[PDB]
């Protein structure tokens, strides 16, 4: 929900919302099945408020180690934060 | 599935297969909510072979660091296999 054509926000409104298959859409708008994936793919990870090439990973572990990798991806998310502010600055003269 | 009570695997099968909500299984047989979750869980556990006090965690993370807890999952499950087999040989004399 940001900077996107309105082609991307229709089709991937009728998905999300109203709940449809994927397949279906495809044959009445006349698109492949492989495109379809790949604009509801980029408005879910605007909706994250992170890069597109990140992933997505899930597994069992002790109780110690569940913690530590609970913490690697709270400090990631806030360093895009910051060094994102900085460049802007630095394209406004000075 | 593998040395549990009678009731314990005939409560767990009836909503794994043939798929019915813990809700309803509670007031046919007479029992507290909190002691049928208690069932389902310990038939889970012992079909992955694992201890029952890990923990399940999911996350977003870039593609370099999403490799390095791919594997401290799987080096942590084969040291509980040769951490168990030293102990079953020392409780059988020598």
């Amino acid at each position: 929900l940001g900077r996107l054509t309105e082609e991307t926000i229709d089709i991937a409104r009728e998905v999300l919302v109203e709940g449809k298959s994927q397949s279906d859409v495809a044959r009445e708008r006349g698109l492949s099945r492989q495109r379809v994936s790949s604009m509801v793919k980029s408005v879910v990870s605007a909706a994250n408020e992170i890069p597109r090439e990140w992933q997505r990973v899930e597994v069992w572990l002790p109780p110690n180690l569940a913690e530590k990798v609970r913490q690697m991806e709270a400090d990631a998310k806030a360093d895009v934060a910051r060094k994102n502010q900085l460049t802007d600055a630095a394209l406004e003269h000075h």
